[PDB]
DNA sequence: CCGACGTCGCATTAGC
DNA sequence: GCTGATGCGA
DNA sequence: GTCGG
């Protein structure tokens, strides 16, 4: 299925929930027109009525409804009118800085601030993070190649093994999976030392070394198990600069590593599927743990996990690549 | 018909 | 000050 | 907004 197939449909919905989230401030709106956009982005053919599209699971009455208004007039009346609405517009777009959500941005438009440029006017204003955003706006927005992930990804377990040589850092996300391109860089890291029953300084030495070497050049938040922060390549010679990336780094107990690792390397539906799978052979699967119920339903003790093989063992199927979990 | 819809670490601010 | 809620991103 | 108990 291609885009020219039912793009129309799935940019109006895509549109409709960005406008839910960061103007209505519905979060269950937002998810509901995105869960019938993929649903339709994935449907083989160019679909000819709201009672075909209805069919499709996401899709209810209303979307059917608009479906038909857009096929019939390749317009949608409401999506047009909030679009020419200059507040709701400029709230949809400042959440588009990181660090402004639909809160912020209410108010800023609230005072008259609706611009980057407005922003750039009043730095006072902004958090840490929002300036962070602001500064790197356009570097945020951009896909990141694989070849790029690839050299990112050199650094990054080359200075975690020279902190020390017992870490262990995983690159997750799609960029695991095998995808051409990531929006940003999910990193994964644990050493024998920390566990669950389980120092405060484990994450913070690894990030002052990816800084100290210049690769981390900007901090949105950090903590003793998470940080959050921006980094760049460095630059190729007398070449342009490589943009400025988005990368998370997390500290995870070794006891609850392969389970972080599963979880975080995805897909959203391959998750699904395999916490569905999973409960029928009476387990329970979070982002941490695989625990055995249990009967009446109460929830054991997590079971010890030393692989990624291990929580497929558990539950009977054979261990599938990240290349292959899509679905 | 009416509640669920993912969950949580961190930054920031509320109320006291 | 401290205790907790909220916003935000993922 | 959609699904389902
Ligand atoms: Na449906
Ligand atoms: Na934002």
């Amino acid at each position: 299925p291609q885009e020219t197939l039912n793009g129309g449909i799935t940019d109006m919905l895509t549109e409709l929930a960005n406008f839910e989230k960061n103007v209505s401030q519905a979060i269950h709106k937002y998810n509901a027109y995105r869960k019938a956009a993929s649903v339709i982005a994935k449907y083989p053919h160019k679909i000819k009525s709201g009672a075909e599209a209805k069919k499709l699971p996401g899709v209810g009455t209303k979307i059917a409804e608009k479906i038909d208004e857009f096929l019939a007039t390749g317009k949608l009346r409401k999506l047009e009118k909030i679009r020419q609405d200059d507040t709701s517009s400029s709230i949809n777009f400042l959440t588009r800085v990181s660090g402004i959500g639909p809160s912020a941005a209410r108010k800023f438009v609230d005072e008259g601030i609706k611009t980057l440029e407005d922003l750039r006017k009043n730095e006072d204003k902004l958090n840490h993070h929002q300036r962070i955003g602001l500064k790197y706006f356009g570097d945020f927005e951009k896909r990141i190649p694989r070849e790029e992930m690839l050299q990112m990804q050199d650094i990054v377990l080359n200075e975690v093994k020279k902190v020390d040589s017992e870490y262990i850092a995983t690159v997750c996300g799609s960029f695991r999976r095998g995808a051409e391109s990531s929006g940003d860089m999910d990193v994964l890291l644990t050493h024998p030392s920390f566990t669950s029953e389980s120092q405060p300084k484990l994450l913070h030495q690894v990030v002052e070394q990816l800084q100290k070497v210049h690769f981390i050049t900007d901090t949105l938040s950090k903590g003793e198990t998470k940080f959050m922060g921006v980094c760049q390549l460095p630059s190729k010679n007398d070449e342009k600069e490589y943009p400025h990336r988005r990368i998370d780094i997390r500290l995870i107990p070794k006891d609850q590593y392969y389970c972080g690792v599963l979880y975080f390397t995805g897909s959203d539906i391959f998750n699904k599927n395999m916490r569905a799978h999973a409960l029928e052979k009476g387990f329970t699967i979070n982002e941490y743990t695989i625990r055995p119920l249990g009967v009446t339903g109460v929830a054991g003790e997590p079971l010890p996990v030393d692989s990624e093989k291990d929580i497929f063992d558990y539950i009977q199927w054979k261990y599938r690549e990240p290349k292959d979990r899509s679905e």
